[PDB]
């Protein structure tokens, strides 16, 4: 997160930190937000060979009684999730057990937050506290030099006159308007300068419930 702040421990009790673990490389990390008690939302591109999911989590560098450390047992990828163009870029992860609803753990022109652990600048390693920023909702003509984004499946978000951004680390993240989820984190631009693209959680709506009723 560019241009945030950083939470109060805990107020954002459904926030998943994730660790990807692939075959050829060393982890990496993604955001991430609770559903059901055995249900993580995420983006697409942040599919492994396995994940391990992290709640009740503030500063991921030091343990303690809040975190569930928790793992996944199946990854559900969107069908239609594309490498090329990045349409589709949501995932579903199933846990291996229901979390624990704790006071740190729970289900989750116009102004949205977003929070994440990811890099607090273009050359800034991850964060180690959860961080939170305030960015607004773009007409879509604001991203259209993202060639592939499409208005019906994304949202452009952040004011290309401030520095305010999710970036790298941040991806999955939820963007809340108004306290509902509208968005979550998939990509921007390299040198971090808004607007982002955010997938558009409603167009996902019949293929969440769907995957939520056959597992
Ligand atoms: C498992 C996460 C992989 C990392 C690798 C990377 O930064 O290229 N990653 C990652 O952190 N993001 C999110 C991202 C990346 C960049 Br560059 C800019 C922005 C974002 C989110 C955003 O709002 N801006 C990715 C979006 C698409 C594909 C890979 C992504
Ligand atoms: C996070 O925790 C580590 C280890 O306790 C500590 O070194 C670091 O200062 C903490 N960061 C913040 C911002 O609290
Ligand atoms: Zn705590
Ligand atoms: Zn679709």
């Amino acid at each position: 997160i560019i241009g945030g702040t950083e939470c109060k421990p805990h107020s954002r009790p459904y926030m998943a930190y994730l660790e990807i673990v692939t075959s050829n490389g060393p982890s990496k990390f993604c955001g991430g937000f609770l559903i059901r008690r055995n249900f993580v939302l995420t983006a697409a591109h942040c599919a492994g060979r396995s994940i391990t999911v992290t709640l009740g989590a503030h500063n991921i560098t030091e343990e303690e009684d809040t975190w569930q450390k928790l793992e996944v047992i199946k990854q559900f990828r969107h069908p239609k999730y594309n490498t090329s163009t990045l349409h589709h870029d949501i995932m579903l992860l199933k846990l291996k057990e229901k979390a624990s609803l704790t006071l740190a753990v729970g289900t989750l022109g116009r102004m949205c937050r977003v929070a994440g652990w990811g890099r607090t600048g273009v050359l800034k390693p991850g964060s180690d506290t959860l961080q939170e920023v305030k960015l607004r909702l773009m007409d879509p003509q604001a991203c259209s030099h993202f060639r592939d984004f499409d208005h019906n499946l994304q949202l452009c978000v952040g004011n290309p006159r401030k520095t305010k951004s999710a970036f790298k680390g941040d991806s999955g993240g939820p963007l809340l308007c108004a306290g509902a989820a509208q968005g979550i984190v998939s990509y921007g631009r390299s040198d971090a300068k808004p607007p982002a693209v955010f997938t558009r959680i409603s167009h996902y709506q019949p293929w969440i419930n769907q995957i939520l009723q056959a597992n």
